[PDB]
């Protein structure tokens, strides 16, 4: 029960918000295990398991992948890591407000979350300038737009849940990466 008692920080934001560039500066400042849904689910397709191929089609279409699959896999993540880590940055999950009540029944409860907050323009610009070189077949304009339409629907009452929760703290991720980053410290030092 070294993970209950866990520090736990979820990380919550648009698609190409840059929750992963912030989390990359989290972990090289503070140290956290990072734990990204998104590495995770693309790491399964890579092993060219059956399950891969399928959460490939769903990922490509923009789409969300079941609650179980990526909720167990950041769980076992967590336990592999629970004896040694020095808190878990979850990067990408919750991203529905059940998957935010699952987790906390199975695992543990979030100490913090990030709020990456960029507007959806800044958004789309990112991702369509990423999917010029990016190995991701979801950085296409069609499908970045599904990626966003599913971001407002479900995952901003993520945002609102746990306003009401207490522990949302915004970052204005229309900065500069480092000005981004000092907000984040600034979170992260009120811990
Ligand atoms: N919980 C879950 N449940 C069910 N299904 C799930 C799931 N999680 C994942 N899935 C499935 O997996 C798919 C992929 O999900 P996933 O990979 O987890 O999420 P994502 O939001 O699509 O991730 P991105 O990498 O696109 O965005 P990011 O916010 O990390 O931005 P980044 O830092 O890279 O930055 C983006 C770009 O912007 C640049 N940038 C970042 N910040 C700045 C800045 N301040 N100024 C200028 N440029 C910046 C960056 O250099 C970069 O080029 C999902 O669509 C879904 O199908
Ligand atoms: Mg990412």
């Amino acid at each position: 029960d070294k993970i209950k008692d866990a520090k736990i920080i979820f990380v919550v934001g648009g698609p190409g918000s840059g929750k992963g560039t912030q989390c990359e500066k989290i972990v090289a400042k503070y140290g956290y295990t990072h734990l990204s849904s998104g590495d995770l689910l693309r790491a399964e397709v890579a092993s060219g398991s059956e399950r891969g191929k399928q959460l490939q089609a769903i990922m490509q279409k923009g789409e969300l992948v079941p609650l179980d699959t990526v909720l167990d896999m950041i769980k076992d993540a967590m336990i592999a890591k629970a004896d040694v880590s020095k808190g878990f940055l979850i990067d990408g999950y919750p991203r529905e407000v059940k998957q935010g009540e699952e987790f906390e029944k199975k695992i543990g409860k979030p100490c913090l979350l990030l709020y990456v907050d960029a507007k959806a323009e800044t958004m789309v610009k990112r991702l369509l300038k990423r999917g010029e070189t990016s190995g991701r077949s979801d950085d296409n304009e069609e499908t970045i737009k599904k990626r966003l339409d599913l971001y407002y629907k479900a995952t901003e009452p993520v945002i609102a849940f746990y306003e009401g929760r207490g522990i949302v703290k915004k970052v204005d991720s229309e900065l500069a990466v480092d000005d981004v980053f000092g907000q984040v410290s600034k979170a992260i030092d009120a811990l």
